[PDB]
């Protein structure tokens, strides 16, 4: 097994995987902040203190109530500033031509300011092709959900193998997974896993937790997202040292 | 085989789904525009000219390059004086506490102005869950995508099965379907298929086509959502009037 570091260098790493796997090593963080809140004035107060604790930070950019192209151009300096990358988990999730014009246009512009975004491969590889056809030529990445947190989801078997075919079909572009386990066997390919707490539990709409110990170190994931664990804590800078040293040193003892 | 008209009266009927089934009926129109443009001009000019030809109007809002909450207002003001719904085709596909903010919140505001959303299944029953905490009490309805009409879709056998379960246990919220074909026995859920034009063909990025003849007669589903068909022709009008005379006949010779 490499080192972030070392998979940083091997031949077939995307740009966008090699930009992020080495901050992850700099920093020694391997922690996504799901940045799950309405004010940009608090996600960019989050993204300010918490940048220096994380590898990555994930927006829903349509639960943003004064979402701006201006409020990502202070999101782009933070992220620059602290060395992360703004990863916006839209989930596209329908034809290919529709898809490219989600990725590109509308208000959110997503492809302007996003370094990943993610998609479900459920309508088959045409989703992939037509984002790529956006998000090749502005040098972006993008991640398959291969498997869900949430109780109930039906992205198992068969259709976790799909999503694995799918995203090394289409390498140049598709960077990683959103999964709860490394799914793929090629080093090349980041593993980012939501449902993390350190605590056991869930929530009252489906969401189930395992800790960044569990999924990083028994289920040989790359980085942890984490929303509420860090945003519902009095103190979010302290929760996301908490969420950065477990997922590290879990990373750190799989390595050996 | 019970008509339209007489659907819009069963006694399991869901408010929105009887409002529809009684338009449909009352115009002799089971089709959907699929209103893929970029310019709010655009959106509402389509949507006057063909809001008698319709009985709803698909939209995904985050294509329109000029959205406003007074464009929707303005659609809405159509909807009321043509006699259609409006259908955000925002595909939720997420965790139930992540969906009940993108439906409510965010600059769109889907739930102030959308009849119907439709959801993806593959996340578990939790995205409806979240979805009906926001929908229920704005009175609205939810489309679950049983089958997809791209190339390599993954929505089939046991996937569509969970689908129609999902809806058939949400019945409060869920009104009906994205699918090929009729996927429910109950009559109480509209069947509404995507990928239709007249002429064979595909395009680029993985859509097929099936004719209004094939869906609505040969595979037994209710309405057809028709975009390029109709928006890429020269006379919109008369693509929609050929469109809507295609569908309603072929609805009319499977009732006998
Ligand atoms: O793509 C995701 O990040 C995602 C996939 C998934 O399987 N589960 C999941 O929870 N998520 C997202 O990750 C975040 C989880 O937040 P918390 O449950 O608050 O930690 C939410 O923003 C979800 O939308
Ligand atoms: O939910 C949908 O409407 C949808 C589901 C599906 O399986 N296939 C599908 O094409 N659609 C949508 O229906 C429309 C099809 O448009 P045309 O291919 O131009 O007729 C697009 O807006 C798609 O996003």
């Amino acid at each position: 097994e490499l080192s972030f570091g070392a998979r940083a260098e091997l031949p077939r790493i995307h740009p966008v995987a090699s930009k992020l796997l080495r901050l992850m090593q700099k920093k020694e963080t391997n922690l996504c902040l799901s940045a799950d809140v309405s004010l940009a004035r608090e996600l960019l107060q989050l993204a300010d203190a918490l940048g220096p604790s994380i590898c990555m930070l994930k927006t829903h950019v349509d639960i943003l109530n004064d979402f701006t192209l201006d409020v990502m151009k202070e999101l782009i300096t933070l992220a620059k500033c602290h060395e992360f990358l703004i990863f916006e988990d839209r989930k596209f999730a329908d034809i290919g031509n529709t898809v490219k014009k989600q990725y590109e246009g509308g208000i959110f512009k997503i492809a302007s300011w996003a370094d990943l975004v993610n998609a479900h491969v459920v309508p088959g590889s045409g989703v992939v092709k037509g984002l790529q056809e956006v998000g090749l030529p502005l040098h972006r990445g993008c991640l398959l959900i291969a498997e869900m947190s949430s109780t109930g989801s039906l992205a198992t078997g068969d259709y976790t193998r799909a999503a694995v075919r799918m995203a090394e079909e289409h390498s140049e572009f598709v960077v990683g997974f959103i999964s709860g386990s490394r799914v793929s066997m090629k080093p090349e390919f980041l593993h980012l896993t939501p449902g993390v707490q350190l605590e056991a539990g869930g929530d009252n709409l489906g969401q189930q937790y395992n800790s960044p110990q569990e999924v990083i170190g028994k289920r040989g994931s790359d980085i942890i997202i984490v929303g509420r664990g860090i945003i519902s804590a009095a103190d979010r800078l302290e929760a996301a040292e908490m969420y950065r040293k477990a997922a590290w040193e879990a990373y750190l003892s799989r390595l050996g």
